[PDB]
């Protein structure tokens, strides 16, 4: 029985994919089963977070306590800028996981599962 509140995540660093596009590396731990629990990593682009927020809020309505900051329209989304947003983005996801409304969210699960948000 899926329960995202029993999933712990962190974004320990920013990496590169394709070494061309910068991405957040999201470590996931899944504790809604099992001694040792399940764990993996996922790589998400800056823009994918905004699509997640758009899609979640469309389906579930807004979350006052969990808001992404304004999307950068003018300027580069390079390594140092992703690095500057790491902690905010980590906190955003962690708060989402504790919303009862999202404890069985397919969007959030897909977002936090390896291998949609374009």
């Amino acid at each position: 029985p899926r329960n995202l509140a029993a999933w712990k995540i962190s974004i320990p660093y920013v990496d590169f994919f394709e070494e061309r596009i910068p991405v957040f590396c999201i470590d996931v731990e899944r504790n809604d089963r099992r001694h040792e629990p399940e764990h993996w990593s996922v790589y998400r682009r800056y823009l994918e977070f905004y699509v997640l927020e758009s899609k979640l809020t469309e389906f579930h309505g807004a979350f006052p306590d969990a808001q992404l900051p304004s999307k950068r329209i003018i300027g580069p989304k390079n390594y140092e800028f992703l690095k500057s947003k790491r902690e905010e983005f980590q906190e955003y996801l962690q708060k989402l996981l504790q919303h009862p409304e999202l404890s069985n969210s397919q969007l959030l699960a897909d977002f936090l599962s390896p291998n949609q948000f374009l």
